[PDB]
DNA sequence: ATGGGTCCT
DNA sequence: AGGACCC
């Protein structure tokens, strides 16, 4: 009802993964690349005028002293980002993953504990940890800001093991929801946190310029949005419900129209062990079955090594081409195959697939080719 | 865009 | 399967 939320968000996290792996990369510019692209750099290389997800020819004009590393094989990464889920689960046990560098955790439970253990005087006594957002002054005689402030403590205890466990630095942002917990992480970076009193929240919704700065408006919504003439947070606060709801549908125009407010009622949901494990390749061109063929045997020789090492299998394959969005074509994996030579009964199952999708007698183009195991039991 | 993930329809 | 969203 009355929520205490941290939102954790790592500091250039590829980039820190890298940095950590090579000491030698870490007083450097450092770009991490797949394929054409810096997905994301240290903050030394965003200095220099390197943005994420920056062409590589671009990033290395802006910045000739750029070193770049290959971040296409996720491995390590992946690892890291469960080490820094599981060191918070410690915290509490309801963690929420979004992606794979940001976690929620509701405070909430072990604020009120915390709070059952301070005497009369020591609330007097209670003190921030980090920035309180937009500079506002504290009443500590407001139960509601004496809750964010433990949550405040809260978080720079997870942060400091973060960092003494892990090696890694991160921003948190404590705020009485999810939308608030990570409008508000990113308000001072890196390697800082900031808590969101009540009174502030207007000042920190009204500071956004882009309406797709809301978590949950992306890119089609916002383009939707935009041709209603709906360009401010305000202009969405303000539009017509009926014609948003006749634009977008009951749900999606209720949802970010309430988002627009602040106000997110959605609960810290735990996400456990993953619901699917993918392999991606993307290429120039992909014209020949036998090399489609190919692609696929090294994408499944991954998947399987990671299977696997987690012991649960997977109950369905999915095959997912690009041409030139997506298609794909999934099928149950039987189960004598399931109770894990695999791979020779695995590729005939996806160049089955692939032929579904593919006419091969027919001259094609392929851009992408993605396994998915997925319905984990 | 890359190389992943999520849930809903 | 596809389509939104998130990183
Ligand atoms: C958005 C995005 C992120 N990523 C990866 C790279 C990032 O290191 C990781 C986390 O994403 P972000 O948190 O968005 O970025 P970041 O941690 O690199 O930098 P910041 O300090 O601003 O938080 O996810 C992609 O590979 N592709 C993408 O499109
Ligand atoms: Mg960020
Ligand atoms: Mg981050």
């Amino acid at each position: 009802s009355s929520r205490v939320i941290v939102h954790v968000d790592l500091d250039c996290f590829y980039a820190q993964v890298e940095m950590i792996s090579n000491p030698e990369l870490k007083d450097k510019p450092l770009g991490v690349q797949q394929k054409y692209l810096v997905v994301t750099c240290n903050y030394e290389a965003r200095k220099l005028g390197v943005k994420k997800l920056m062409n590589v020819r671009d990033a290395k004009e802006k910045c000739p002293q750029l070193v770049l590393v290959n971040g296409e094989d996720l491995t390590r990464y992946r690892e890291m980002s469960y080490k820094v889920t599981e060191l918070l689960e410690e915290f509490s046990p309801v963690v929420e993953r979004l992606g794979f560098d940001e976690n929620f955790v509701d405070l909430t439970e072990m604020v009120e504990k915390r709070l059952q253990q301070l005497q009369s005087d020591e609330l007097s006594a209670v003190t921030v940890s980090g920035h309180v957002y937009n500079n506002q002054s504290i009443n500590l005689l407001d139960v509601l800001h004496i809750r964010l402030l433990v949550g405040s403590q809260i978080a720079a205890e997870m942060r400091e093991a973060m960092y003494n466990q892990l090696g890694l630095t991160g921003c948190a942002g404590v705020a009485s929801n999810k939308l608030l917990a990570k409008l508000v992480s990113g308000v001072f970076k890196p390697n800082q946190q900031t808590v969101l009193l009540p009174e502030s929240c207007q000042h920190l919704i009204h500071s956004l310029n882009h309406i797709k700065e809301i978590p949950g408006i992306g890119y089609k919504t916002a383009k939707c949005l935009e041709a209603l003439g709906i360009n401010s947070v305000r202009d969405l606060q303000t539009f017509s419900p009926k014609i948003l709801e006749k634009e977008l549908g009951i749900s999606v125009a209720q949802r970010i129209q309430k988002l627009s407010f602040g106000e997110d009622n959605s609960p810290v949901i735990l996400s456990g062990p993953p619901q699917s494990f993918s392999e991606e390749d993307s290429f120039k061109k992909c014209s020949s079955e036998v090399e489609a063929k190919n692609k696929i045997e090294e994408l499944l020789a991954s998947l399987l090594n990671r299977v696997c090492q987690d012991g649960r299998k997977p109950h369905t394959v999915r095959l997912i081409i690009r041409r030139y969005g997506r298609e794909s074509r999934q099928c149950p994996i039987p189960s004598h195959v399931i109770q894990k030579d695999v791979m020779t009964p695995m590729v005939d199952i996806l160049m089955k697939l692939f032929r579904n999708m593919v006419n091969v007698k027919m001259p094609f183009h392929l851009t992408l080719l993605s396994v998915c195991f997925c319905n984990l039991k």
